[PDB]
């Protein structure tokens, strides 16, 4: 509350560390469905169904330009990528499996880097 604060966690490396995670997600062999925004002209149903499209290149530009206020807003966008994927793709599909794999890969890096 006013003039009552928990001890100050060092957040000075968070930007660099999110960048490293994101590089590791970019270079994963199963990243290919997620590298670029879904082409809304060429994929019927995407625009109407997926209310907030998100992809790794868009996260990279947001990260690089100071549009994440803290590491939690960064994780919310990464998770959005996988939540969108599950919304649109059957589990038993190459893309559906890719999204589960990448979400797992992310969540472990997230826990190991920050928890």
């Amino acid at each position: 509350s006013m003039s009552v604060k928990k001890p100050k966690r060092d957040d000075s490396k968070d930007l660099a560390l999110c960048s490293m995670i994101l590089t590791e997600m970019e270079t994963h062999e199963d990243a290919w469905p997620f590298l670029l925004p879904v082409n809304l002209k060429l994929v019927p149903g995407y625009k109407k169904v997926i209310k907030k499209p998100m992809d790794f290149s868009t996260i990279r530009e947001k990260l690089s330009s100071g549009q994440y206020p803290n590491l939690e807003t960064f994780a919310l966008d990464v998770r959005l990528v996988f939540d969108n994927c599950e919304t649109f793709n059957e589990d038993d599909s190459d893309i559906g499996r890719a999204g589960h794999n990448m979400r797992k890969y992310f969540e472990k890096k997230w826990t190991d880097t920050f928890k």
